[PDB]
């Protein structure tokens, strides 16, 4: 529309989401992954992932502080995807893409798992 | 770096946290500008905002449930504002330009402030 168009604006926004994040500033929610624990924040899960978005938006689930994903999730694969959800940046590798691939499908990341496959596809 | 960036994944991001916004799904503020108010996320207004940034990430001003801000800021440019936050498109027109950069000015954003004065050099 009309409207000027700010091009680095979004990328700029997921920085600074990243950077509070990485100052534990106004996390809300504690992802329990095994032996490990990832802190984030509830809107950016929500925006990223089926599975959150399908927690967070029911008012019964909304107010939750823990988290606690299928023991048989790898707290690698998780670590992957939410680097992933605050940078826009997907570390996929020959060692990680099937549990990479397994964790996008269980968080309903559906242009993660379809990538997941064109990698599979390529070389 | 190595990993493979997904150029859409910001812009998809804001558009969801947007849709919070319109849903008032998991906003944690109401900013209060003369008779209006406008409910947002802390998170966001910090990541756009020098103004917003030094008031939540003071420990001290973290947990504020409302933001009153100064009487003299005009809630047409605050909504300009706010909108382009959550979307990356800035609604400069004749009529409002004098109204959003200074509240740009007050708001702390420097890359709105700029692009306000480009529009005033232009045509
Ligand atoms: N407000 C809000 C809001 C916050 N996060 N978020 C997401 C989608 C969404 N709205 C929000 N939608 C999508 C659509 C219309 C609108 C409903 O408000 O509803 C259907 C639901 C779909 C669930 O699946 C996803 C949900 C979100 C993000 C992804 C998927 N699925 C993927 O495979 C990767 C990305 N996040
Ligand atoms: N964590 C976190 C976090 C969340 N929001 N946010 C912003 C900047 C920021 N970090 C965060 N910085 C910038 C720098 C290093 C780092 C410190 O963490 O510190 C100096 C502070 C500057 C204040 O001014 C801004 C702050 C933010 C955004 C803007 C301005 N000023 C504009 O004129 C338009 C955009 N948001
Ligand atoms: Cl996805
Ligand atoms: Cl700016």
């Amino acid at each position: 529309d009309s409207q000027i168009q700010f091009t680095r604006h979004a990328s700029d926004v997921l920085l600074n989401l990243n950077r509070l994040r990485s100052r534990d500033i106004l996390t809300d929610v504690v992802i329990v992954v095994s032996r490990e624990q990832f802190r984030a924040h509830k809107t950016v899960l929500m925006a990223c992932s089926g599975l959150f978005y399908s927690i967070f938006t029911d008012q019964l689930k909304r107010n939750l502080s823990v988290i606690n994903l299928d023991p048989e999730i790898n707290p690698e694969g998780f670590n992957i995807l939410l680097d992933f959800m605050y940078t826009s940046r997907l570390n996929l590798r020959e060692g990680n893409i099937m549990a990479v691939m397994a964790t996008a499908m269980y968080l309903q990341m559906e242009h993660v798992v379809d990538t997941c496959r064109k990698f599979i596809k390529a070389s």
